[PDB]
């Protein structure tokens, strides 16, 4: 807490009047990569433990895509205090993304808007690089630290479900869990996997290639949606989410929207925004999204999380795990501790013996 208000006060202020967004997101990789991180002295309680997806997570607070693009800092992130750590996202060949700069800062709206295009280091680099902590990894998902990765597809590729099917076969065996992420504001057409016949077609092919990998290297496979979806484009994918038997989904990418009343100069910038204003948007969806599926399909739920309430409107709203990133940009990592901290005193408050019994409380008032 004395840290807590010394990053949020001064370090992250100071680093953010020195660095552009991109190369202070670099420097963090490196630095979090390196273990060079402030004392994550949170002791997770039993409350915070979750068990879904055919896993035990210790806390309920991950880090979501797009801070560990290429898989290079998952042990430091785990360090940090997040109960999962979510990779990618990961195309199948390398490629650079959009011309920078692709990030910007919205300080008067604790917001983010981003354009990079998905740059990735590509499958076969992730998978050496996941391949190397591989046993490492089997011993902190077994000790309740699961890993996530999320799919991407290259920019000039021609068949979308190829490239996710792709995914799934070189860097399932390596993962807890896939995502298909089909909710990139900033890939041409890549949003439009989400219409019904296709998405259907694209996950038909996805769950196959999954259930063909041998039973312990065999992750369970969640789509990740935008925020900006129509009712219509709600419905028809809790319908083929049910029907397929998908196994969780991910409430919700950045929005192309840009909400009345930023402040930032940088508004107007192309790209996906995040953080604050997207906040209740994403909880709204996942409210959504629960009653669509009955409660009966998993949410991981993400947009603007930066305090115990953020994370336990999202769980009342119907998301059993939640993830957060652009809080950790204005803030640093002792907002993970705080999220950890909040949400325990906040579900003794309401009154919830542990996580699991906020999951979709709202819907039972
Ligand atoms: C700079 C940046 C890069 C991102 N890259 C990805 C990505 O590659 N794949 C993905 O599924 N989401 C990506 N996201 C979205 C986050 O995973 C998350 O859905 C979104 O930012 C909302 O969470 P937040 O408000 O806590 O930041 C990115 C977000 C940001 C800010
Ligand atoms: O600066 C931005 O606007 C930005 C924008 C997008 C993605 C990342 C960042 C930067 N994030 N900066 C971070 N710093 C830390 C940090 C700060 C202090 C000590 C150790 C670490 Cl890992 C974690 S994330
Ligand atoms: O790579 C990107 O720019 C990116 C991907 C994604 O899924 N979400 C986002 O906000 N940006």
């Amino acid at each position: 807490t004395g840290d807590e208000r010394f990053y949020a006060e001064h370090l992250m202020p100071t680093l953010q009047g020195l660095l552009d967004p991109e190369s202070a997101h670099r420097l963090a990789v490196r630095f979090t990569s390196l273990g060079l991180l402030p004392r994550a002295r949170f002791q997770d309680s039993d409350m915070l433990e979750v068990r879904v997806l055919g896993h035990k997570f210790r806390n309920p607070v991950g880090i979501a895509a797009g801070f560990d693009k290429h898989g290079e800092a998952v042990d430091g992130l785990y360090k940090m205090g997040f109960g999962f750590v979510e990779i990618g996202s990961v195309t199948p060949k390398p490629q650079e993304g959009n011309p920078r700069p692709r990030v910007f800062r919205l300080p008067e709206d604790q917001a983010v808007i981003n354009r990079y295009g998905f740059n990735s280091h590509g499958l076969s680099v992730v998978e050496h690089r996941l391949r190397a902590r591989q046993q490492k990894q089997a011993k902190l998902t077994e000790d309740g630290l699961p890993l996530g990765v999320n799919l991407g597809k290259n920019k000039t590729s021609v068949d979308a479900a190829e490239d996710y099917a792709e995914g799934v076969r070189v860097l399932g065996p390596l993962a807890d869990y896939l995502v298909v992420n089909v909710s990139s504001p900033n890939t041409a057409g890549l949003r439009s996997l989400q219409g019904k016949a296709e998405l259907r077609r694209l996950l038909t092919k996805v769950l196959q290639e999954r259930d063909g990998l041998r039973r312990v290297h065999r992750p369970a496979v969640l789509v990740k949606i935008a925020p900006d979806l129509t009712s219509q484009d709600k419905e028809d994918i809790a319908s083929v989410v049910k029907e397929l038997g998908i196994d969780g989904l991910i409430v919700t990418n950045t929005t192309v929207s840009r909400p009345a009343g930023l402040q930032g100069a940088l508004r107007s910038e192309t790209g996906g925004l995040s953080g604050k204003p997207l906040r209740d948007l994403s909880t709204q969806t996942i409210r959504e999204m629960y009653a669509l599926t009955q409660g009966r399909v998993p949410i991981i739920g993400v947009g603007g999380v930066s305090s115990g309430q953020d994370a336990l409107e999202k769980i009342r709203a119907g998301a059993s795990l939640v993830q957060l990133y652009t809080a950790l940009t204005f803030w640093g990592p002792p907002v993970v501790g705080k999220v950890k901290r909040e949400l325990e005193a906040l579900l003794k408050e309401q009154g919830f013996g542990g996580v699991t019994d906020a999951i979709g409380a709202d819907h039972r008032r």
